[PDB]
């Protein structure tokens, strides 16, 4: 819903947020690895589920086809852990806009899950 939100942000504005336990292995830039993106809005509604062909995501770190936060965010991750990571528009689409209910500062979060490595 509108308002705030118990989330800790960082110096380049992207946030993160604890949402299961992993202990596994934290993802390194240039090795592919598997992981789960669920795109949330910041009411939290989902409007992106990978569910929809039921397959994790493959692919290497540190030189695919991503934006900023999803980098920042599989470079931090580790395998089996799971927690969402708010994307910023400058770290992300920009203010370039999307849409009419998507502003030039608007903010997209995004669940990362870590499957493997
Ligand atoms: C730069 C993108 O980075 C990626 O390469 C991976 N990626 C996308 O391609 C778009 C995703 C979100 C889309 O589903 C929305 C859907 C509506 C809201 C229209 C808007 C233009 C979109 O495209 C987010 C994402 O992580």
């Amino acid at each position: 819903g509108p308002g705030s939100m118990t989330v800790v942000t960082t110096e380049s504005g992207l946030k993160y947020e604890d949402l299961t336990e992993g202990s596994g292995a934290e993802a390194r830039a240039g090795q592919t690895v598997s992981v789960h993106y669920t795109g949330w809005l910041t009411d939290g509604q989902k409007f992106d589920s990978s569910k929809d062909r039921n397959d994790p995501f493959a692919f290497v770190l540190g030189g695919g086809m991503v934006i900023k936060g999803w980098d920042e965010g599989v470079q931090g991750m580790k395998v089996g852990g799971v927690r969402r990571l708010t994307i910023p528009p400058q770290l992300g689409y920009g203010a370039r806009g999307a849409g009419g209910v998507i502003p030039p500062n608007a903010t997209l979060v995004f669940e990362v899950e870590l499957l493997d490595v």
